[PDB]
């Protein structure tokens, strides 16, 4: 049986991506599925790391970069393990130096094409053919980006909602987390305007699939 992948997509950081993947997850665990998370992203969300921790986990590579402690999923022990479900955030993700591949997609093909099913997160603005709407709107450069083939190919495409009024009052009240951008550039991104144009482009993504 060949590897599925299964890819929420979202609009922005906040939208629940994430959250949604961890619960599909359970049921797959309560169905008896051999469940493993690979990398996933709680970005101290305690109800998203409530729902982690029930779940099996194996450990990432730390390695050290430039002062920072860098942190990649272990693709060689979960070939090795061989789960039947493996949860990968950040399908964009370009990986730590000295990492087998370039791009974490990359990471995903090989565990599919090891027969293990993936279940992965996306927001809309990595897609390559975006890159230059995105930086038209917003003025933040997408540095991160994914063939769009990589989506389009997915077995299974689920858009998680959420009105940007909403996503402004989450990030406002502390909720949403964005790790890779500063201040003014999490200022220049989140705006209602702004939101409202990347929701229609995922909206529009997820269509088209």
């Amino acid at each position: 049986a060949r590897g599925r992948l299964k890819v929420f997509l979202g609009a922005a950081p906040g939208v629940g991506k994430t959250y949604a993947m961890l619960q599909a997850a359970h049921a797959q665990l309560r169905q008896g599925v051999r469940v493993m998370a690979g990398v996933v992203e709680t970005h101290g969300r305690a109800e998203t790391e409530a729902l982690l921790n029930g779940l099996p986990q194996q450990p990432l590579l730390r390695t050290e970069y430039r002062g920072m402690t860098l942190e990649e999923m272990d693709l060689d022990a979960l070939l090795k393990a061989a789960p039947s479900l493996v949860l990968v955030d950040e399908l964009a993700h370009t990986n730590a130096p000295g990492s087998r591949h370039t791009k974490r997609w990359q990471d995903i093909q090989e565990l599919l094409a090891a027969g293990i099913d993936v279940y992965t997160t996306v927001n809309v603005q990595h897609l390559e053919s975006l890159n230059d709407q995105v930086r038209g709107i917003t003025g933040v450069q997408v540095r991160e980006t994914l063939p769009d083939w990589v989506l389009q190919e997915a077995f299974d495409l689920v858009l998680i909602d959420l009105p940007p009024r909403e996503l402004l009052e989450r990030l406002r009240d502390g909720k949403v987390y964005v790790p890779e951008q500063a201040r003014a550039a999490i200022d220049a991104f989140f705006t209602q305007t702004n939101l409202t144009a990347l929701r229609e482009m995922a909206m529009q993504t997820a269509a088209a699939q």
